[PDB]
């Protein structure tokens, strides 16, 4: 594996450096481009959420609860805990006739500084319904009810809802159960680790499913549901994150061409629908991108992800300029003097078919 | 060829994040005794340079005249939390030199303390210059500029005579030629130096050595007396150097005068340790300096590694170091109070030749 870094400087003097791992894969998970170790065993954290939403959506009779595309986007969310997110979470609890008291996720400081500031003013202590993963938890309760397993312990790994989740994640990764490791997340659910490239493969399968559905092609019920999750995230991107959040601004910029999702401690996944851009990357289908910053730095993650989209020619300069504040983190001191910047000396490595493209592959 | 030395975090035994560690442990002459990573890494010292800047201030002819006390000198050496007491002391220091807040050329920022920020956020308080974590250093630089007769205007600019004194003093404490120290601009809008990481340790060894010389009642150069004075001000006013719940403050209170420690932004740290049974056991007959950089800049990981280093080096009793356990072993507890993982130190100290294969390295 290569020595691929994002580097910060102060007056040209190196401040911090951050090791970058990245996989770019086709609809079958074949590796097209890489940084660092693209097979790094990686906790996907919230970037696993679409796989968890598929498990929920494949549960007999969850159709019955009348979840809309905005609700599915919230199941797929690390939301900012804005009032709209809390209100959708409550409306989802009503649709399954459950109560806040059924939630086994806990409250935390908002992922949005402006939300935190609102909460600090109101001396508000966040509760379970405020969890960035609240949507997932309501989705898991819904699954738990529909299975007839009861909602008690729906979060526990031996609950049948979690056995559906583990099985679904392994299958989307094309891995044996033994190849997927499990810990416990901040929101108190089981959370998977698998090779970084397989997160890319999950998202390439979402984008691939969207293309199959749109092409009015016949589709397995699994593929139909993946198309539905893609559409839900792309068309309700504020539900997936919130105002000023990377994921939201990324998916609004791309206006349905891709979905993207943060994982805590600096993983990211994108599924890109077949396009002129993906064709020039030497695949005729959809594409998956997965990234991990080794040290967990989110600011560096969003810079690297945006740089990779630019390097890969995904969207136009004009679409990607909506993310300029993320691409090029500001280094402006307390007196408004620019003191340095962020550089990307990493160099994409290519599959054999991409080797020696001077477009730095 | 520098070692692959990491602090590693896990979730259920599964690697989450890893952070590359650089560290130097040096004697009073700056000779390297132990290392992690690249002990000579060119490193922006940021706020860890503050004792050297304070020396430039205290060696300025006539600064004595203003009657700065030890708590004031600690504030010069501070990255404070912008507690009311730090803002009050900054105003008292401006009073001693008859300057106004408007003369400061640092800007306000969100407090280094979450509790202070929450207080400010609640009162929609916009922090101003006097609130800067570097406010004490800036008042000291203004004081130096005034006493030079250069005048306070442009005191912060690299070509101002006060910054000339700073740049010379930093290179001198490092035992480096001027061209071996690089300069950028800090968050507080002052020049800020970069030099090999071991020279940060060397500065802190010299602070502690000076303190030893002073307390031994040995004859000392005016510079060594000034270094001793800085050591004493930091060790005896540790709340002024940082604040409530801050690593630097808790570390220096725990050690009760045996060492000083100081953060630099983007996760550098420096400690100067007075000659002790511990330093003797480490194979040196004088004071010791420790300098650390976390390559990716993570402060939580810096405090964990620094504390782990003091433990591996036997500096302090386990009881003294236990005051820092919350920093040493960062908690990994989820929103429902379940422990989900922790932090490991699989890095391994490398020794000078006289320290090779001491099994206490691990
Ligand atoms: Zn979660
Ligand atoms: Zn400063």
């Amino acid at each position: 594996p290569s020595e691929d870094f994002v580097v910060t400087d102060r007056g040209g003097i190196v401040e911090n450096s951050h090791r970058v791992h990245a996989a770019v894969v086709d609809a079958k998970g074949r590796l097209l481009y890489a940084l660092g170790n693209p097979t790094r065993m990686t906790l996907a954290r919230s970037a696993a959420k679409p796989a968890q939403a598929l498990a929920i959506l494949e549960t007999e009779g969850v159709a019955g609860y009348g979840f809309d595309d905005a609700d599915i986007a919230l199941m797929c969310a690390s939301h900012s805990s804005e009032d709209r997110h809390i209100a959708r979470t409550r409306a989802m609890l009503s649709k399954i006739k459950a109560e806040e008291a059924d939630l086994r996720c806990g409250g935390h400081p908002s992922l949005s500084e402006m939300v935190n500031r609102s909460w600090i003013k109101q001396d508000f202590i966040p509760t379970a319904v405020c969890s960035n993963c609240s949507g997932k938890h309501v989705g898991m309760l819904a699954g738990a009810r529909a299975i007839g397993a009861g909602t008690d312990g729906y979060h526990l790994p031996d609950h049948p809802m979690q056995g559906r989740v583990k099985r679904t994640v392994a299958e989307l990764c094309d891995l044996d159960a033994g190849d997927v490791e499990w810990g416990t997340d901040g929101c108190n659910l089981p959370t998977p680790a698998f090779p970084l490239d397989r997160l890319g493969r999950i998202y390439a399968k979402l984008a691939s499913a969207a293309d199959g559905s749109d092409a009015g092609e016949g589709q397995s019920t699994r593929c139909a549901a993946l198309a539905h999750i893609f559409r839900a995230m792309a068309r309700h991107p504020e539900m997936v994150a919130g105002e000023g959040r990377y994921c939201t601004m990324l998916m609004r910029a791309f206006d349905g061409a891709l979905v993207g999702k943060l994982g805590a401690d600096a993983s990211y996944a994108i599924g890109v629908r077949a396009s002129d851009a993906t064709r020039q990357l030497g695949t005729d289908g959809a594409l998956g991108i997965s990234v991990k910053i080794e040290d967990g730095n989110l600011e560096m993650l969003y810079a690297v992800v945006t740089e990779l989209l630019e390097r890969l020619g995904i969207g136009s300069p004009d679409v990607r300029s909506q993310l300029a504040s993320f691409h090029h983190p500001q280094r402006v001191n307390t007196m408004g003097v620019t003191t340095g910047g962020v550089s990307f000396p990493f160099k994409l490595r290519g599959s054999k078919s991409n080797v020696d493209d001077p477009r730095l592959a």
